[PDB]
DNA sequence: GGTAGACCTGGACGC
DNA sequence: GCGTCCAGTCTACC
C-alpha cells in the first residue's frame, strides 16, 4: 500500500493534478524518445524518475497531468512543486500553437503530427544533459539508458528507494572529476566514452571556469552557447545540439544525427546542395541542420522532435 | 580544408 | 550458435 512506486488507483490522495491534455503532451513519446534517459514505466502508462532532485511518478487522463512525490509524512505535492514539473514540461509553450505552424508550412510535418501530437520538449539540467548526450554517441537508447542508470548509481546521490530500485541524483562534476572515475566507469560499460566523461568533467572544472561557465550559457546565444561546448572531449556538433536545444534553451538547434537524415532523404527527397560530400559529414550535417531550420522556423529544435519521435515508434 | 577508419557494447538479423 | 551491422567524435592524412 504505502509500499512501492505509487499507482493514481491505488493512493489516490498522494496525487495532486495540473490541467494538461494529452493534445499538449504524450508522455509516453517524450519520455523514452531520447531527450530524458532518466524515466522508467514502472507501471503501465506511470512514469517515474528523479525531477528537481526528487523522485516522481508521472501519469495522465485525457485533460490532467497527475503527479505524485516521494520526499516527512507522504503527501500531496505543494503548489511549489507542482510548478516544478511545469517548468520541467516548459507547460507555458503552447505545442497546439507550434503544431498549427508548422503543419502550415510543411504538409508532411502536418500529415505526420496528426498522429503524433503532445511531442514537446522538456527543460533540462547542463550537467546532467551534458553528460547524458556524451554517453549517447555512435550508441542507441536503450543502451545509453542503462549507461546513465549505472553512472548515476555509482557516482550519485542516493534519494529514496521504491520496491528494488534506488534513485539517484544526476553526479556532480566534482564527483565525475574525481580521481579513476574513468576506470571505474569502464568498468560500468561506457566504453571509451567513459575517458570523455572523466576529462570532461575535469575541462569544465579546471579550465573553463566550472559551472558557471556552463550555466552561463543559457544566456549566450546559440551561435555562441555550441561553439564553447565543441570544446569539451566527446561533444561534437550534434551532442553540442542537443544540449544546446534540450538544456541551454535554444529552440532553434536541430541535432544532426542518423535519424534526421533518413527523415530529409525519405519525405523530403533533401540532398546537400552547397556541401561538397553527398553522405553525412561536418559540412552536410551542419547543412542538414540550416534546411530545417529555414523549413519550420525559431523552434526547429522542437518540430525535429516530433518526427523524430514518430521515427522512432516505428 | 575536407575525408576515411577506428572505436566500447550488446541487441539484431543473416545464414 | 558466430560474424557482421548499428545505434557520433576524434584523428591521421591528402
Ligand atoms: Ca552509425
Amino acid at each position: 500500500g504505502s509500499e512501492g512506486h505509487r499507482t493514481l488507483a491505488s493512493t489516490p490522495a498522494l496525487w495532486a493534478s495540473i490541467p494538461c491534455p494529452r493534445s499538449e503532451l504524450r508522455l509516453d513519446l517524450v519520455l523514452p524518445s531520447g531527450q530524458s534517459f532518466r524515466w522508467r514505466e514502472q507501471s503501465p502508462a506511470h512514469w517515474s524518475g528523479v525531477l528537481a532532485d526528487q523522485v516522481w511518478t508521472l501519469t495522465q487522463t485525457e485533460e490532467q497531468l497527475h503527479c505524485t512525490v516521494y520526499r516527512s509524512q507522504a503527501s500531496r505535492p505543494t503548489p511549489d512543486e507542482l510548478e516544478a514539473v511545469r517548468k520541467y514540461f516548459q507547460l507555458d509553450v503552447t505545442l497546439a500553437q507550434l503544431y498549427h505552424h508548422w503543419g502550415s508550412v510543411d504538409s508532411h510535418f502536418q500529415e505526420v503530427a496528426q498522429k503524433f501530437q503532445g511531442v514537446r520538449l522538456l527543460r533540462q539540467d547542463p550537467i546532467e544533459c551534458l553528460f547524458s548526450f556524451i554517453c549517447s554517441s555512435n550508441n542507441n537508447i536503450a543502451r545509453i539508458t542503462g549507461m546513465v542508470e549505472r553512472l548515476c548509481q555509482a557516482f550519485g546521490p542516493r534519494l529514496i528507494q521504491l520496491d528494488d530500485v534506488t534513485y539517484h541524483g544526476f553526479p556532480s562534476l566534482q564527483a565525475l572529476a574525481g580521481p579513476e572515475v574513468e576506470a571505474h566507469l569502464r568498468k560500468l560499460g561506457l566504453g571509451y566514452r567513459a575517458r570523455y566523461v572523466s576529462a570532461s568533467a575535469r575541462a569544465i572544472l579546471e579550465e573553463q571556469g566550472g559551472l558557471a561557465w556552463l550555466q552561463q550559457l543559457r544566456e549566450s546565444s546559440y551561435e555562441e552557447a555550441h561553439k564553447a561546448l565543441c570544446i569539451l572531449p566527446g561533444v561534437g556538433t550534434k551532442v553540442a545540439d542537443c544540449i544546446c536545444l534540450m538544456a541551454l534553451d535554444k529552440p532553434q538547434a536541430v541535432p544532426v544525427q542518423v535519424h534526421m537524415w533518413h527523415i530529409a532523404q525519405r519525405d523530403y527527397s533533401w540532398h546537400p546542395t552547397t556541401s561538397q560530400a553527398k553522405g553525412p559529414s561536418p559540412q552536410t550535417n551542419k547543412e542538414l541542420g540550416n534546411f530545417f531550420r529555414s523549413l519550420w522556423g525559431p523552434y526547429a529544435g522542437w518540430a525535429q522532435a516530433v518526427l523524430f519521435s514518430a521515427d522512432l515508434r516505428q
